């Protein structure tokens, strides 16, 4: 399974043309976590923005949205991952290759 | 981590742990985009020139391009691992916090 499209990306002369591809999955997912990012900034800022006591459900309110936003970079992050061990694995296969013809 | 742990969960600590975690995330980021902009320049050098390039010269190139997407990995774990302990962080105050959950 997956195997006319694993030997298509096999031979190195696609290399270069897969690792463009993954560069730019990978720049789409920093996009969302440069936002998340941002988001959690602002609500730092606003727990931060005075020293005044906050009511329990005022201070719950606020750390649901700053657990909110971690959860999705933290499923981001997986992604991020993934996408790395990936092309890691690609390129390190062509090492290899390399590394027994040498 | 006994003690530290309990350091983490003391309510006192956490707005001082959050904006800490804040900012490990932030030299995390750092470390990534600075290694991103190395791997781009390395992918666009290999790009331009792969067809007249030897085994030697290909190897040296594609081992850089390896270990800057190894270390962006694993910067990509530290970072997944500091959002779920925030998570976590954060996941505890909210429970105690909610009428419902307490």
């Amino acid at each position: 399974a997956g195997m006319y499209l694993e030997h298509y990306l096999d031979s190195i002369e696609n290399l270069p043309f897969e690792l463009q591809r993954n560069f730019q999955l990978m720049r789409d997912l920093d996009q969302r976590t440069e936002d998340l990012k941002a988001e959690i900034d602002k609500l730092a800022t606003e727990y931060m923005s005075s020293a005044r006591s906050l009511s329990s459900e005022e201070k719950l309110a606020l750390l649901k949205q700053i657990q909110e936003a971690y959860g999705k970079c933290k499923e981001f992050g997986d992604d991020k991952v993934q996408l790395a061990m990936q092309t890691y694995e690609m390129v390190d296969k062509h090492i290899r290759r390399l590394d027994t013809d040498l």
